[PDB]
């Protein structure tokens, strides 16, 4: 099962459900139910190395919502120390301009956060939009907050893409406690109100209530975002996982509701 | 009174990198460059009441060239609390007959505390629907190395400018960095040592991959030209509005702000 997030802890677990429910319960009318074949929601390396599960809604093509995605990945790394990443990410289609939604967290009292409303226009040629949807927002401040703890530090990605994708206002953090609990005490009490109100923010002023030519490029910008993240994301790192037949059937199940 | 190139005000290793990347943008971009026409009262200027004083040095690309301009300014005034903010800069713009990335080198201090440090080559792509100008002009090259080498210094932090603008402006590889300046020695030694090679080697990239006086071609394609003249357009108007518009009318009276700001207005084309 998704919702179960097995392999995290209970902090980190009760956000990740807090988020995916709020996703479904606000958005339960213009969600079509998961159409994943079972061996694609729920998968693992035939070596028993890796297991993953994958949760994908896509949205009513009358509404703003292309899909949204939920996953959350276990690797045992052959050094013994386990690799968990967890996100959430809602990805809006082409009938409207407003920015996506991300939640990301990845750990190996270390942990990195990704939180942000990835921009879908860009906000140099279209400043109006950089005020509309992040200077009038606050959602900057999130990122200002969560820094302030000394164990919150800048993570500055290895992927100049990455780097390019997110708003100007992204929480990309590294958590380094000096212990288990203290990093437990941070998600609970810092991480997770952050991400909800960001949360908040995407259903409300994104979500919530065009030029031809506009609508044309927003395509083909989200397929360039897609496409560029899948080659640099799970061409490689899928295969190494899962091995190159779970990885050939999952990846094409994703590509195929990514449109790419 | 004073002249664009004596740099006063600031401390003489401050005066020596400006002096060094003006030298080295017009000596090596010889083939390019107009002389600079402004008029005596806008490259050099004052608030009459004293408060403020600036220079600014323009020099546009001739017809032929992939150059729009190149911009070198400083700035000093008094702050009302009896600080002083002294900013001193040097901009490359490239015009839309090259995609090629912008230059800019700025060092801004408002406080005693802390010297900001800004140096890019501004992406003039949308880097998300162009990964592959993300890989010509900052993967394939060294930009990020010296953002890594500053950050390591330990009087050297993240700047994270108020501007969201700004922040979107600058490109993934760009040093945006804040200097600890209260040991006056040190933050000699850091400008001298780390910072002036950085963007001596960060101009380099600009001199030799962006400007390239290579086969001046490519012809830009029609479309590619039209989206960066709209980009390039919106950047510079907002660009004026945000840091010219709301500041320099304050800084030095409107008389002598009207007659700069149409200068630079007219040198960025939004005139
Ligand atoms: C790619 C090119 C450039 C980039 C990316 C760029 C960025 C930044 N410059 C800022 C500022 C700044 N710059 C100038 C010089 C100047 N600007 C123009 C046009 O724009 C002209 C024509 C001239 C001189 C003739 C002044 C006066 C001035 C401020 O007052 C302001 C500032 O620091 O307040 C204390 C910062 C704004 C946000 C922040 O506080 O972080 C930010 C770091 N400045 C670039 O030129
Ligand atoms: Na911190
Ligand atoms: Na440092």
């Amino acid at each position: 099962k998704f919702m179960e997030f097995p392999y995290v802890s209970p902090t980190r677990k009760q956000l990740m459900v807090d988020l995916m429910s709020t996703v479904e319960n606000r958005l339960q009318s213009q969600l079509l139910p998961c159409n994943l074949p079972p061996d694609v929601r729920n998968f693992n390396n035939p070596n028993g190395s890796a297991e993953a599960s994958l949760h994908i809604r896509s949205g009513d093509k009358s509404s703003p919502i292309d899909f949204v995605i939920g996953s959350w990945i276990h690797c045992k790394i052959p050094t013994g120390v386990s690799l968990n990443i967890t996100s959430i990410s809602g990805f809006l289609n082409s009938s409207t301009k407003a920015p996506n939604f991300v939640v990301e967290l990845i750990q190996s009292k270390s942990l990195v956060l990704i939180l942000d409303l990835p921009h879908r226009k860009d906000l140099v040629l279209n400043p109006d939009y950089l005020k509309e949807y992040y200077q009038d927002t606050a959602l900057d401040s999130h990122r200002q907050s969560l820094l302030k703890l000394p164990e919150v530090n800048p993570y500055v990605s290895p992927s100049l893409f990455v780097r390019s994708a997110v708003s100007p206002t992204a929480s990309m953090l590294k958590i380094d406690a000096e212990e288990e609990d203290k990093l437990e005490e941070i998600l609970r009490d810092h991480v997770s109100p952050a991400a909800k109100e960001v949360l908040e923010v995407w259903l409300e002023r994104c979500v919530k209530e065009v030029g031809e030519e506009e609508r044309m490029e927003l395509e083909r910008r989200d397929k360039s975002f897609r496409r560029k993240s899948i080659e640099d994301d799970l061409d490689l790192q899928f295969p190494r996982m899962f091995g190159e037949e779970v990885s050939s059937r999952v990846v094409h199940a994703i590509k195929e509701a990514f449109g790419v």
